[PDB]
């Protein structure tokens, strides 16, 4: 069911880094990873948490639809793309933390905790501040647990409406061409050691789906582009994409 290929470590070590990629072949119900231990180690989700947060906000009506405009609060932040209005699509695309912090305040602790438990999401622990627990609170999730959660979303099996799941999967759209579609979300965790980058999602093909979850050490922001680059290089190696 699970196979470890330690030769894939080269994708990380050649960049003087360390990490894990986890792949799941949906048709064959088989998983692959370079590091079984790290595949099951739980890290802060950071901005990959925008997937469940979006689902919960939509299903409770905190967010009406993917067109609703969330106005900039007028506080200048150091990420230029955050200093403007957003909807759910652009907020996901540019990982706009302060929009999602307001979602969480409106969701509230009680409803947030119940929904993460319904989702079987990570350790289901929201200890910390309700507007930042996914950045520096007690919540943790592993790469294998990310895949488990994403598969439920793909099949519309999470305990929210089908509409909420279709909208979030639209907002996860990252890349599409004549060969494949990638729906995914990046993450960057810096407030608690070890600092890591995430990329989780799936690749749609004509006749199969491949789910993926990766994290890697990220001592500086200079390596963030390696999250997608390494993942796609593994996918090309395994001939999942050309
Ligand atoms: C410490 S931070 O202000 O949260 C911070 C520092 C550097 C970068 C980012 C960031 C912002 C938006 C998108 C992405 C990204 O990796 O797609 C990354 C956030
Ligand atoms: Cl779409």
């Amino acid at each position: 069911e699970w196979q470890e290929n330690k030769s894939w470590n080269a994708h990380f070590t050649e960049h003087k880094s360390q990490g894990v990629v986890v792949l799941w072949n949906e048709n064959k119900q088989q998983g692959f990873t370079n590091n079984l231990k790290r595949a099951n180690q739980a890290f802060l989700p950071a901005s990959t948490f925008k997937i469940p947060n979006s689902l919960i906000a939509l299903d409770l009506g905190v967010v009406k639809d993917e067109h609703q405009v969330f106005k900039w609060d007028g506080q200048t932040r150091d990420i230029a793309t955050w200093n403007r209005d957003h909807n759910l699509i652009t907020a996901m695309k540019y990982s706009v933390v302060p929009v999602y912090q307001e979602f969480a305040r409106q969701i509230g602790e009680a409803r947030m905790s119940k929904m993460l438990h319904a989702f079987d999401y990570g350790n289901e622990d929201i200890s910390g501040n309700v507007d930042s627990f996914w950045l520096d609170g007690g919540i943790r999730i592993s790469a294998t647990e990310q895949i488990s959660f994403l598969r439920k979303l793909y099949h519309n099996k999470l305990h929210v409406s089908e509409r909420s799941q279709r909208i979030v999967k639209q907002a996860m759209l990252t890349e599409a061409n004549g060969d494949y579609i990638i729906r995914a979300k990046t993450g960057y965790s810096t407030r608690i050691e070890p600092k890591i980058g995430w990329w989780v999602g799936w690749v749609e093909l004509d006749d199969n789906v491949w789910f993926f979850a990766m994290n890697m050490d990220m001592p500086t922001s200079d390596g963030l582009g390696l999250r997608q680059a390494i993942t796609k290089e593994v996918l090309k190696q395994e001939k999942i994409i050309p």
